[PDB]
């Protein structure tokens, strides 16, 4: 073809298995820029799963991919790479008559982390070329907390510069360079800038603006510090984080446990941002969270973009 559908997921899972059915994930179906008017469950060329604090064994986890694609779609889609940095995983499968048009598949991961203190805080990435356009999929996992912002984009530049993706003659080339289309996901982890009381309020009233200028994310991209000319598609949909499990009509913003008081206002912690080398076409059809899966209490984010291939 001259134009492909790419479907990127990201979802932290809670460190809780997945529930029989994700077709909501899968479909994009739920609130913010969502395929909700469609019926037709069209298939998409390219499917890539970004996921954090995966329990499930990397093994296992890709034949649940495989399966649910298999029953959303009828084909038996391959698998191309995966690539796990302790329970930070991808998977990239691809439409059955796409699999000799794939070549150079790459994969690597980075340990982020200046004296990482969890250490579950890195990125996975996977490359290839589809005929002769490259991709690059980066689904990483940085610091987490309200005040973290300084060590979250130095997570992101230490993913930029350590993360050797491609082959290596990109590598005078940094990451936002050595690839024709660059797709980052995952959890950022970056929070709200304001008091709790009046988030509630304005996702209340749906009114989402006045929070993502004070989403740290914006913020730091707009003082050119992070994600230098990487494109989001604007976000409508409420923040997918933190949720109490079993629904998702409550945040749990302030759960108090004999291991400490947790307050993490909600915030917007799981993002798909992209960068495309100049004159080169993607657009993007949905940008949403799901509403149904409460295994996790963070929910799972979908985005499909169309992107230009050549021959």
């Amino acid at each position: 073809p001259d134009m492909i559908s790419v479907f990127i997921g990201t979802w932290n899972m809670g460190s809780v298995p997945p529930p029989k059915n994700v077709t909501s994930w899968f479909t994009s179906k739920g609130l913010g820029k969502t395929l909700d008017e469609v019926t037709v469950t069209i298939p998409h060329d390219i499917y890539v799963f970004g996921t954090q604090e995966n329990s499930v064994g990397d093994r296992e986890w890709l034949d649940l991919l495989r399966g649910g694609l298999k029953e959303l779609t009828d084909l038996d889609y391959r698998p191309i790479a995966m690539q796990s940095l302790w329970n930070i995983k991808v998977a990239v499968l691809v439409k059955p008559e796409h699999e000799n048009r794939i070549s150079h598949v790459s994969t690597s991961s980075v340990k982020t982390g200046i004296a990482n203190t969890l250490g579950n805080k890195g990125a996975v990435g996977v490359s290839f070329m589809f005929n002769g356009t490259s991709f690059g999929f980066v689904n990483c996992h940085l610091t987490s907390g309200n005040e973290k912002t300084a060590r979250r984009n130095q997570n992101y530049l230490d993913i930029l510069r350590l993360l050797s993706l491609g082959d290596r003659q990109l590598n005078a080339f940094d990451i936002s360079l050595r690839f024709t289309h660059l797709f980052w996901f995952g959890d950022l982890n970056y929070r709200l800038d304001m008091d709790i009381q009046e988030i509630l309020n304005y996702i209340s009233r749906k009114e989402f603006e006045p929070l993502l200028r004070v989403d740290q994310l914006n913020l730091e991209r707009e003082k050119h510090k992070v994600f230098l000319r990487f494109s989001e598609e604007e976000i409508s949909f409420p923040p997918t984080y933190r949720y109490e499990r079993g629904s998702r009509d409550t945040y749990a913003w302030h759960k108090q446990k004999p291991t400490g008081v947790r307050t993490n206002v909600p915030s917007w912690c799981d993002r798909i941002l992209w960068k495309s080398y100049p004159e080169t076409h993607i657009i993007c059809n949905s940008y949403g969270c799901t509403d149904d899966i409460v295994t996790s209490d963070h929910s799972p984010v979908f985005g499909t973009f169309e992107v230009g291939v050549t021959s």
